[PDB]
C-alpha cells in the first residue's frame, strides 16, 4: 500500500458511484437555482496534497510550523477575493477560511453579537435562509434562532417584493442589533440603500449576505452590496462557481476606526472552527480568478438573459411569476392559477430528469403545500445553453405540468399523485418519453470538470 | 470557456504553489501527530462532481429531488463508518455530514444541551481541544464557552496521568450535563470506564471525541471509547488518514423506553448549524473508512504504535525526560524543561532544517507563556513507510536540533534574540543549512501517498 493507487482501482463501489453522479449531471436539466458546475481547474486544487496541511491561525500567525505555501496560497486567495469584487484593501478585508456559507454567517453572528441579542432576515417562505434566523411556531430550528434572538421580515405579497416600510416600522420597535439583506428565493434587487437606512436608524449593523448572486456581483451586472453593508457574506459555489466554501468580507480603517476585523477573525478561529480546509481555499482561489475574466462578465450577462427568457416564455405560455419578473438569475413561478401546486410539478420534473424546487408563495403558509417553482439559469448557462435553449428548457416544463394536471384529476392526495407516477404505465410511459427527449438534449451540451468523475 | 482546462495551463501561478506545496511535504519530516498523507483513491472523490449537488437533509428525506446517488453515497458512507469501528447497526448510528472536527462537537452541544448548560473537557494547557470548553482569564475564547458553560479538569501534575478523583470531585460540584473524553496532547490512552463511572453518578453525558486516536481505535490497536461512551466524535483526518471532514457517532435503540440521540443529533447538523453537505468530503470520508477496515490499516496502525514507542525508546536513551515516563499511543510528549530547554525554542530549530513539531505545555512548566515541551507524532511518516530505524535516525536528526537549541540558549537573551541568532548567525545558519539538506535528502527518499506532482 502506498496510497498512490487510482480510486477506479482501489474503490471500485465508489468509483460506479461518481461515474453514475457524473452520467445524472450530464443528462439532466438543472434548473436548481443554487447548483452550478465547478471548473476542472478548481477541482484539482480541491482534491489535492492541501487536505495535508494543518495551519490554524492566520497567514504570518500560525500555531503550528511548515506554512511558507500555505500562508502565500491564504494570502492569494484573499487578494482574488478583494479584486474579484472589486474592493479597495484599505477599505476591506476578507477571511477566506469558513468552511461553508452556513458557518460564514455564524462567524459574524458570534464575533459582533452577545448571545441572545436581536436579528432580523427575511422569514424562510418569504424567500430569506436558514441561517438568517428561522423559528416555526413550534421550534427553535436555525441554531441562529438559538444562541440568537431573531424576528422576520416579510413580503409585500401584493407586489412580492421585500415590504421595506414594514421593515422600518418593525425594526423601530424590536431593535435588532444585526440586520440581514440577502435572499434564497428572490427575483429582484434588494434596496440596500433602504437596509443601511433602517439600520442607520436602529444603530444595527447590515450584514449582507449575497451568497445566491455573488457571482452577478463579481462581473458587476447587477449593483454591489458593497456600496452599503459593513459586512458581506458569501458562498463561494453558486453564481460563483467554485468549491464549496465561504467568505466574510468586513469594512476596515475610518469610519474612530471600523473594529470588525479582529473579531471576525476570532469568531471564524479560533472560537468556531478548528483548521482550515487549505484545498477548499486553493479551489476558491482558483474560481476568484476566473470570475475576475471578460469570460465571467459575458457568462453573468448570459445568466440574466437566460433567466429574462425563461421567463418571457412562461408568461407566453400563461404562466403567472411571483413579482411580475425577473432582475437575476431566477425565476418565481406561481403555479396556482394553472391548477398544479410546487410539490407536484417538482415531482413530476424530476421523473423527467428536469431539477426543480418547490417554493412558496405569498400569502400562503408554512404548512400549506407550496403553490411556486422555484427556476435557476446559472448551472445550464455554464452548460453554454443560450436563450433559445431556455425556450427550449420552458417547453419541456409546460409538458411536465401538463402530465401533472392530468395525473391530479385522477387522484386524490399527494401521496397518490406520486406513486401513480411510478406504477399506472399509460402516464410512466408518458415520463419515459419526455425522460429520453430531455437527455437527448441536455447531453449535447459541454460540462464542467472531469470527464468521468 | 468549456470549465475544462487544466489548472497547469489556466492557472499556472496557483498550479505553481501546489507544486511548491507537495514538495514541501515530500521533502520534510512531519512530525505532527495531526497530520497525515491521504491517498489518491480519497483525493480523486474529494475533487470531483460531486462537489455540485445541493442534498441539505437527509438520505430519502432531502429538500431537493435528483439525489439518488448523492443518497446511496451517505448510506455508504455511515455503513463503512460503522463496519470501521465494529458498531452493530443495531446499537449505533452516524452522521456523516460534519464539515470538520469542531462542527462535530457544537453540533452535539447543540443537539443535546440548552445554551448555558455545563459542559467539562481537560483543560487546553493540559491536553485538551479549544472545542471541549476553553476560556482564558481574560475572556471567553472557544465558541464552546461563550454559548455553554464550561469547567476544565486537569492532569496530575505528578504522574502526568488525567486526575480522576479529581474529576470525579469537582464533577459533583459543577453538575456538567456533559463530560469530554478526549484529547490533543495526551500519550496515555484514557480511562473511558472511569468516565463513564463519573457521568453515571453526576447524571452527564459522556463525548468520547476520538479525533486523534480513531485510526488506532478502528485498528482495534487500542482499547475503544464506544464501549462506554453514548456519543463518539471524530475527524476523518488525523489517523484515519481520509479527507477533512467529521463524524458523530450515536447510540439508537432500546436505553434500559429509547435512547434519544438520533433525531436531536441529526436535527442539529442540519437544519440548526450546517447548509449543504459536502458529498465529495463524505466520498472521500467513505473512500478512508473503506481502506480503514482492510488488514493493511492494522499493520499501519500497530507500526504507529511501534514507531513512537520506539521515538520514546530512543529519546530516554539520549537522556530526554518524556511526560508521563512513555506513550501507549501515537505521539510522545518530549519534557524539555530538564534537558534545559523549551518548545519554542526546539520547535523554530526542527522548523529551519525541515521538520515540523509542536510546542507543548507540560505539567511542570515554570513559565506559563513559553512552554517547555514538545508533541511529536508517528502517523504521517509512519504512511510514508517509515520504520523503527528510520525513527531512530529523525530522532538523532532531532537531537541534533535541539543541541543547536541549547547552543544557541546559551549564547541568546530572549526568545525573540533565539529566533534571529537562527537566521543572522552565519556559523548557525550553515550548521542549520547542512543538518536541513541532510534531513531532506533522507526525506525525499521514502514514498509519499497521494497525486506524484499536486
Ligand atoms: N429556499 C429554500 N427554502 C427552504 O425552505 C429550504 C430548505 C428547507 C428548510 C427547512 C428545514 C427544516 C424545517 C423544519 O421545520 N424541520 C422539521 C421539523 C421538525 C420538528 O418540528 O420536530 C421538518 O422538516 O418537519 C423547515 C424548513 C432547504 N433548502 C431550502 N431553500
Ligand atoms: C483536531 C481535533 C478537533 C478538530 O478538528 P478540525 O477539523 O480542526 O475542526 C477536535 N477534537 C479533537 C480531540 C482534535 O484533535
Ligand atoms: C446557500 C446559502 C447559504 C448557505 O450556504 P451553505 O454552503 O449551504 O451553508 C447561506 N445564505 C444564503 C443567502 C444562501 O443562498
Ligand atoms: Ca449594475
Amino acid at each position: 500500500w502506498t496510497g498512490q493507487e487510482s480510486l477506479s482501482d482501489s474503490d471500485p463501489e465508489m468509483w460506479e458511484l461518481l461515474q453514475r453522479e457524473k452520467d445524472r449531471q450530464c443528462r439532466g436539466l438543472e434548473l436548481i437555482a443554487s447548483e452550478n458546475f465547478c471548473s476542472r481547474a478548481a477541482l484539482e486544487a480541491l482534491g489535492s496534497c492541501l487536505n495535508n496541511k494543518y495551519s490554524e491561525g492566520y497567514p504570518g500567525k500560525r500555531y503550528y510550523g511548515g506554512a511558507e505555501v500555505v500562508d502565500e496560497i491564504e494570502l492569494l486567495c484573499q487578494r482574488r477575493a478583494l479584486e474579484a469584487f472589486d474592493l479597495d484593501p484599505a477599505q476591506w478585508g476578507v477571511n477566506v477560511q469558513p468552511y461553508s456559507g452556513s458557518p460564514a454567517n455564524l462567524a459574524v453572528y458570534t464575533a459582533l453579537l452577545q448571545p441572545h441579542d436581536r436579528i432580523m432576515g427575511l422569514d424562510l417562505p418569504d424567500g430569506g435562509h436558514l441561517t438568517h434566523g428561522y423559528m416555526s411556531d413550534v421550534k427553535r430550528i436555525s441554531a441562529t434562532s438559538i444562541f440568537f434572538e431573531s424576528m422576520p421580515y416579510k413580503l409585500n405579497p401584493k407586489t412580492g417584493l421585500i415590504d421595506y416600510n414594514q421593515l422600518a416600522l418593525t425594526a423601530r420597535l424590536f431593535r435588532p442589533r444585526l440586520i440581514i439583506a440577502g435572499t434564497s428565493a428572490y427575483a429582484r434587487l434588494i434596496d440596500y440603500a433602504r437596509m443601511r437606512e433602517v439600520c442607520d436608524e436602529v444603530k444595527a449593523h447590515l450584514l449582507a449576505d449575497m451568497a445566491h448572486i455573488s457571482g452577478l456581483v463579481a462581473a458587476k451586472v447587477i449593483p454591489s452590496p458593497f456600496k452599503h453593508a459593513d459586512i458581506v457574506t458569501t458562498t463561494t459555489h453558486k453564481t460563483l462557481r467554485g468549491a464549496r466554501s465561504g467568505l466574510i468580507f468586513y469594512r476596515k480603517g475610518v469610519k474612530i476606526p471600523y473594529t470588525f476585523e479582529d473579531r471576525i477573525n476570532f469568531a471564524v478561529f479560533p472560537s468556531l472552527q478548528g483548521g482550515p480546509h487549505n484545498h477548499a481555499i486553493a479551489a476558491v482561489a482558483v474560481a476568484l480568478k476566473q470570475a475576475c475574466t471578460p469570460m465571467f462578465r459575458e457568462y453573468s450577462l448570459q445568466v440574466l438573459k437566460n433567466a429574462r427568457a425563461m421567463a418571457d416564455a412562461l408568461l407566453e405560455r400563461g404562466y403567472s411569476l411571483v413579482s411580475g419578473g425577473t432582475d437575476n438569475h431566477l425565476v418565481l413561478v406561481d403555479l396556482r392559477p394553472k391548477g398544479l401546486d410546487g410539490a407536484r410539478a417538482e415531482r413530476v420534473l424530476e421523473l423527467v430528469s428536469i431539477t426543480a424546487n418547490k417554493n412558496t408563495c405569498p400569502g400562503d403558509r408554512s404548512a400549506i403545500t407550496p403553490g411556486g417553482l422555484r427556476l435557476g439559469a446559472p448551472a445550464l448557462t455554464s452548460r453554454q445553453f443560450r436563450e433559445d435553449d431556455f425556450r427550449r428548457v420552458v417547453d419541456f416544463i409546460d409538458e411536465g405540468v401538463n402530465i401533472g394536471l392530468e395525473v391530479k384529476s385522477k387522484t386524490a392526495k399527494l401521496q397518490d399523485f406520486k406513486s401513480f407516477l411510478l406504477k399506472d404505465s399509460e402516464t410512466s410511459q408518458r415520463l419515459a418519453n419526455l425522460r429520453q427527449r430531455v437527455e437527448q438534449f441536455a447531453r449535447a451540451f459541454p460540462m464542467p470538470g472531469f470527464d468521468e468523475h
